[PDB]
C-alpha cells in the first residue's frame, strides 16, 4: 500500500551521460552505442543566442572542438552532424553500457523520469508530466542542459526528452531525441511564453482510483454525470476535454475498483466545484496529474 | 529554476539488488562485498508470524535453503547469521558493482531515497522521510521486503533502511542495516499502531526559504516571532518543536536570501494560523517536510 510520485530506476541512463564542452560552455550529452547527442545550443556565446545561425556557428567548428569526457576518460569525435535543435557527435568508441533504447516524441499528459545531470554527472532523478502547453515543471540549474527524460519498458529505455531551456516564467522547454522541440519554444534567447497550463483531466481521475485502492475514499459521492456534462465543467476549471480514448485508458482502474469512469468524473466534478475543504488524498491538498492510468496500474500491480 | 521531490540517481543501488527465497518466500536483498543483508522474516512462515522465535525458527535452516539469485545468476551461500532483524548471508562471491558504502542510522526528519524492488529487480525510486513516529509513508506491494532506503555523498552510498512491513493503517517499518528497528515496531504480525505523525518544522521551513529563492514568496509577511512564541503555535498544529540546532542548520538558506530564520518562523506561524486561502507553494496547496535544509541546498546549488 501507500502511493508515491515514483521515478525510474536511472541506472541504465546514468551509464550513458557524459560532459560536452564547446569552448567555455560545458553541458550534458547522451552517450548511446557511437554517438553523444546533446542540445545545438553548446557551441553558442552569449551574443550567439540573440539570433543564432546555427548552420554558420557550425562551420567554425570542428571535431577536435567537442570535448566529451565520460567518467574522467576522454572520447574521440570522429565526426559531428546537426539534427533540428540537437547534435550527435560521432564518437571512436561504441558506449559499453548502452542500454535497449528507442527514442520517442510523448504527447502531453504523458509523464517521465528526469535526471538531472551537471557536468555528465547524475544529481537526481525525479518525475514530470509533459505539460498541455508542452513545457515541464522540471528543476535545473545553469549546466543541467543535455539531462534527459525518459520511461524504461522491463529492460528498453523510451528516450523522450533533452533539456534546453528555462522560460522566463521559470518552466522548462526541450526536444525530444531528434531535436524536434516540445511546443513552439526555439533555441534562442527571446521573450517565449507558455500558454494555458490546464490539468491533465485523465491523470487526475487515474489517480483518484489511486486512492480509492489505497484507502483514500471519502471524495466518492452518490452521482454520475456524462462525459459532455463533466467536460462543461472541466473547461470552466482549465481542466483538458476528456475523451473516450481516455475513459477506455481508465477501464482497468474502472474494473479493479467497480467504479464506474463517469461516476469518478462525478466525484471529481464535485472536488472541482466544492474544493477538498482543507482535507487530503494521498496526502496531496490538491488533485494530482502527474500520473497516467498506465502509471496507477505499474505502481499499484509492482512492474520492475 | 523549479523545485521537485528528488531522489537520489539509484543506479550504484540497482546493482546492490538480489533476490533471496526461503521455502515459498521471496523479497530482496542488498549484496554488498560478500554478505547478503535482507528482512530475517524471510524465514517464516504464515503461522510463524503470530509469534515468531527466529533463533528457533533458524536452527531448521541451512545455507542451501537461502536461494540468492543476482540477475539470472545464483550465489553460493557460505554462511548465515542474524543481526538483530536482518539475515547476513555470507556468499563465495564479492559483488563486483559493490558501491563505496556506509550503514548509518538516520533520525526522524531525516529524507532518504527508497529504490521499491520486486524479485531483486528496481521497480522505482521515491523520496522519503523518517517520520518523527518512526514510520515512513512508502509505496510498497507484497515483495518489496528488503528494498532499501539511501543517501548519497558523491560516490558513497549511506544505507539508512532496510523495508520490513506495512502497519494495518497502511504506513510503513523497517530497520537500519544492523536490523534495529526504527521505532518501537516488531517483525511480527500483530496490532502495531503509530504515535503521532507530527510535521518536520525545520524542513517546513527549509522549503519555505527553497520557495523564495524560486520566486514563490507572496506568504512572507511583515512579522517576526521567538523560538518560545513560535513553539507555542508549532505545538498547537502538531509541528515538532523548533531547536537552536534548526535554527543554526538553516543559516545558509537565511544567509542567501537575507530572511532571517524568526521572520520564516513569522511567515509558518501565519499559514498555519491563515491557512494558504486557496494558494499554492511550489505547486504544493500544503505546507512540504520532506525536504531537510541540506535537500534545500544541495538541489538549488546543483551538487553531483
Ligand atoms: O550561451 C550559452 C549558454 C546559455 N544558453 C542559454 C540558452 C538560451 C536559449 S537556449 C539555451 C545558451 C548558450
Ligand atoms: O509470512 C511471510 C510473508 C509475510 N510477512 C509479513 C510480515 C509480518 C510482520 S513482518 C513481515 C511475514 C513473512
Amino acid at each position: 500500500s501507500g502511493f508515491r510520485k515514483m521515478a525510474f530506476p536511472s541506472g541504465k541512463v546514468e551509464g550513458c551521460m557524459v560532459q560536452v564542452t564547446c569552448g567555455t560552455t560545458t553541458l550534458n550529452g547522451l552517450w548511446l552505442d557511437d554517438v553523444v547527442y546533446c542540445p545545438r545550443h553548446v557551441i553558442c556565446t552569449s551574443e550567439d543566442m540573440l539570433n543564432p545561425n546555427y548552420e554558420d556557428l557550425l562551420i567554425r567548428k570542428s571535431n577536435h572542438n567537442f570535448l566529451v569526457q565520460a567518467g574522467n576518460v576522454q572520447l574521440r569525435v570522429i565526426g559531428h552532424s546537426m539534427q533540428n535543435c540537437v547534435l550527435k557527435l560521432k564518437v571512436d568508441t561504441a558506449n559499453p553500457k548502452t542500454p535497449k533504447y528507442k527514442f520517442v516524441r510523448i504527447q502531453p499528459g504523458q509523464t517521465f523520469s528526469v535526471l538531472a545531470c551537471y557536468n555528465g554527472s547524475p544529481s537526481g532523478v525525479y518525475q514530470c508530466a509533459m505539460r498541455p502547453n508542452f513545457t515541464i515543471k522540471g528543476s535545473f540549474l545553469n549546466g543541467s542542459c543535455g539531462s534527459v527524460g525518459f520511461n524504461i519498458d522491463y529492460d528498453c529505455v523510451s528516450f523522450c526528452y533533452m533539456h534546453h531551456m528555462e522560460l522566463p516564467t521559470g518552466v522548462h522547454a526541450g526536444t525530444d531525441l531528434e531535436g524536434n522541440f516540445y511546443g513552439p519554444f526555439v533555441d534562442r534567447q527571446t521573450a517565449q511564453a507558455a500558454g494555458t497550463d490546464t490539468t491533465i483531466t485523465v491523470n487526475v481521475l487515474a489517480w483518484l482510483y489511486a486512492a480509492v485502492i489505497n484507502g483514500d475514499r471519502w471524495f466518492l459521492n452518490r452521482f454520475t454525470t456524462t462525459l459532455n456534462d463533466f467536460n462543461l465543467v472541466a473547461m470552466k476549471y482549465n481542466y483538458e476535454p476528456l475523451t473516450q480514448d481516455h475513459v477506455d485508458i481508465l477501464g482497468p482502474l474502472s474494473a479493479q475498483t467497480g467504479i464506474a469512469v463517469l461516476d469518478m468524473c462525478a466525484s471529481l466534478k464535485e472536488l472541482l466545484q466544492n474544493g477538498m475543504n482543507g482535507r487530503t488524498i494521498l496526502g496531496s491538498a490538491l488533485l494530482e496529474d502527474e500520473f497516467t492510468p498506465f502509471d496507477v496500474v505499474r505502481q499499484c500491480s509492482g512492474v520492475t
